[PDB]
Parts: structure tokens; sequence; C-alpha cells
């Protein structure tokens, strides 16, 4: 298949050079696995979710995404013109309050919860979990997130946008989930983003065009927004029968765009997802 004019991000992640505006995908998209967004929630109402949105969890007063984080970040992982993954399933799960902040101890929970709820949940083809998100290094949330890989959950997380050595926060530093970087529409790091030896992956993170609250779209730039991209083309791969929750983030580094980027430190990976689909 292929999107033209579609968002700089989609058409990177399907191409061999910058400079493109058409995403190719195969026409599976995604179709029968699931993706969870843990995050400020979801706007399921959304006509760029086409009833494949909902939301599961919350642990505030309400489940809307009175912010539009979480709807930006889900709309770049499955939303039909901004997506990756323009047929997977949707679940929100809302962690983050409206000013995108939350508890540790709340976060954790909630990979707790996704990591027991994908077993009340049809997803044949695997289960993905998008986490843009983070803080401090705290042992206790890098092994939640550890719990939530471990358990058969392809964990996508953000690298954080402190230009630093990603080492200092979490789940960034967590070793066994993917470590998501963000890069910009000429191929150079963005320059908010972490970067170090515990990064895995690069994705599209620098002005993209994804769904906002009120039935709107929006451009914002961060490593929450390069996370998506890994995170749907985790669950388009794992539909096409080329990877699984466990081997995930290995088979989109073993075949990433390499050496591509600009301004990446010596002792960070060189590596931009890439859908390696040839039409
Ligand atoms: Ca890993």
């Amino acid at each position: 298949a292929a999107q033209t004019n579609a968002p700089w991000g989609l058409a990177r992640i399907s191409s061999t050079s910058p400079g493109t505006s058409t995403y190719y995908y195969d026409e599976s998209a995604g179709q029968g696995s699931c993706v969870y967004v843990i995050d400020t929630g979801i706007e399921a109402s959304h006509p760029e979710f086409e009833g494949r949105a909902q939301m599961v969890k919350t642990y505030y007063y309400s489940s809307r995404d009175g912010n539009g984080h979480g709807t930006h970040c889900a709309g770049t992982v499955g939303s039909r013109t901004y997506g990756v993954a323009k047929k997977t399933q949707l679940f929100g799960v809302k962690v983050l309050d409206d000013n995108g902040s939350g508890q540790y101890s709340t976060i954790i929970a909630g990979m707790d919860f996704v990591a027991s709820d994908k077993n009340n949940r049809n997803c044949p083809k695997g289960v993905v979990a998008s986490l843009s998100l983070g803080g401090g290094y705290s042992s206790s949330v890098n092994s939640a997130a550890a719990r939530l890989q471990s358990s058969g959950v392809m964990v996508a997380v953000a690298a954080g946008n402190n230009n630093a050595d990603a080492r200092n926060y979490s789940p960034a530093s967590e070793p066994s989930v993917c470590t998501v970087g963000a890069s910009d529409r000429y191929d150079r790091r963005s320059s908010f983003s972490n970067y170090g030896s515990v990064l895995d992956i690069f994705g599209p993170g620098t002005s993209i065009l994804s769904t906002w609250i009120g039935g709107s779209t929006r451009s914002i730039s961060g490593t929450s927004m390069a996370t998506p991209h890994v995170a749907g083309l985790a669950a388009y791969l794992m539909t096409l029968g080329k990877t699984t929750a466990a081997s995930a983030c290995r088979y989109i580094a073993d075949t990433a765009n390499k050496g591509d980027l600009s301004n990446i430190p010596f002792g960070t990976v060189n590596l931009l997802a890439y859908n390696n689909y040839q039409a």
C-alpha cells in the first residue's frame, strides 16, 4: 500500500532515504495486534481511530484525555492517516493526569495492569506497549517495565528529552525494553533527544503531525513522538509474522537504517527504525 503526502515520519520509516513523502506498508497494517498507550489517555471518539481505540483503565476521576499527549501518541501508533499500524487495536491506560504528570507508583500500577490485561484482550498477532513518559532513575520503575516485557509485551519507551545520557532516566535505562531516541526530517538526532548505551533505536520525533483532542490534529516534538513510531512498527511486524514481543526490539535494530543519522554521540547506536517493506 502507498499513502501519498504522509507525515514525514511515516514516509521515513518505509524509506532508505530522507526527503520523501509517501508511506509504503503491507496492507495487513497491524490487523490482529494490539498496542497499549500508557499515557494521558486516548480520545477514542476521534474519527481517525475508526472505532479501533478504547480506554481500558484510568487512575483518575476520568478516563478522558484532557491533555492531548496520549491521543497524539496513539495517533502515531495507529490512526488511519497519522499511524504506522493503521489496523491495530489501541488500548488507552491513563497513568498521567491532564497536566501530563503521574506519580511513579501509578505508572508502575499501569504497567502491571497491562501485563495482566492483555489476557482479557484479543491480540492473536501480539501485544505492544508504548510508554511516552519517564523521569529520574528508579529501580522500581525499571523493574515494572522489565516485568511487562517479560510477560510477553513488546515494550517501547521514550529515551527522554534532556539532551543527556539516558542511563539516568527510567524506564529509559531498563536494558530489557526498547529505548527510543528521536530524529528529525534531515536525519539529525533531534536536538533534545537523549542518547547513550541504553538506547536501542531512533525514530522520527521532531515536528510530528498526529491526532489531538477535540477531534483535531497537531504537530509536536519529543522522544514521546518517536516511541509510538517504534511501537506501531513492532505491531505491524508482528502481524506480518516477522518477529515476536520478545524479539521485536532486536529485529527492529537488525533491520534498521544504519549509520545514516548525524550528531549521534560516540557510543550511541546509529540506527533508524525501518519497515524494510518492498512494494
Ligand atoms: Ca532491548
